[PDB]
């Protein structure tokens, strides 16, 4: 009644190796991430996992350890990666763009409000479940940032480079919540043309450089809607002060547009 047969590998997490395991008697699936702990911080994973209960969350459902062999039990989500549905220098629909930004934003304040931070926002790390409801998944980089209701700065560069805050690359320290804002921004910048707008937020990178003077006839910008834009226009803030916070994102005229039947 709960012995799972390995019925296909899905990839690879920040540490270890996801597969399908489905129930022989139930016929239940789940997906088992496989951490050769051999060939701590896989500890905090699971410790940020067993904190995390919401529907844009992938669900945790326990931890067995078998020699070095660290096993995590999660949600399946049957719709694959929201990395697959981004045609390239394409984009998708901006109908559909919208809903799974408002599920990634719904996602991002949950943990935020317990105060987690993923560090690791992008495509690859965000699932789609039967119904193309959208979770974010993959806590091997998250870490916590408030506690006992005190904030504290991080330090660590973590992350992926076209995904990465600028303040990351130019900050001893810096404020969690406004880089996994900037990552958000960067997946919706992905999702409505098909393509990201530099390898790095460097002013090294020409593509980073045009954006902040503002060069948007160029691509990817040009194929943005004008109302999309100017959201992206408030979230790709290089100073993270003056960078839009998640409350006034839920005010934005785009964010609240009627768009999708
Ligand atoms: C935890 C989890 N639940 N469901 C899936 C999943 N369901 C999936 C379903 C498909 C379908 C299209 C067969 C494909 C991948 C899937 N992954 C995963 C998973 O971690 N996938 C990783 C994410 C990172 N990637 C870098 C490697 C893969």
């Amino acid at each position: 009644v709960e012995d799972w047969d390995l019925v296909q590998t899905l990839g690879e997490g920040a540490y270890g190796e996801v597969q399908l395991a489905v129930n022989r008697v139930t016929e239940e699936a789940v997906a088992v991430k496989i951490v050769d702990m051999k060939r701590e911080n896989i500890k905090k994973e699971i410790c940020i996992n067993k904190m995390l209960n919401h529907e844009n969350v992938v669900k945790f459902y326990g931890h067995r350890r078998e020699g070095n062999i660290q096993y995590l039990f999660l949600e399946y989500c049957s719709g694959g990666e929201l990395f697959d549905r981004i045609e390239p220098d394409i984009g998708m629909p901006e109908p559909d763009a919208q809903r799974f930004f408002h599920q990634l934003m719904a996602g991002v304040v949950y943990l935020h409000g317990i105060g987690i931070t993923h560090r690791d926002i992008k495509p690859e790390n965000l699932l789609l479940d039967e119904r193309d409801n959208l979770k974010i998944s993959d806590f091997g980089l998250a870490t916590v940032f408030r506690y006992n209701n005190r904030e504290r700065l991080l330090n660590k560069m973590c992350g992926t480079l076209p995904y990465v805050a600028p303040e990351l690359l130019k900050r001893r320290e810096f404020h969690a919540e406004p880089v996994d804002v900037w990552s958000c921004g960067i997946v919706l910048t992905a999702m409505l043309a098909g393509e990201l707008p530099w390898d790095q937020p460097s002013d090294s990178c020409q593509e980073y450089s045009d954006w902040k003077e503002k060069k948007t006839y160029l691509n990817p910008w040009k194929k943005i809607d004008s109302a999309p834009l100017a959201l992206l226009h408030k979230i790709l803030v290089e100073n993270p002060s003056a960078r839009i916070t998640i409350p006034d994102i839920k005010k934005d005229r785009w964010y609240n547009k009627p768009l999708k039947k």
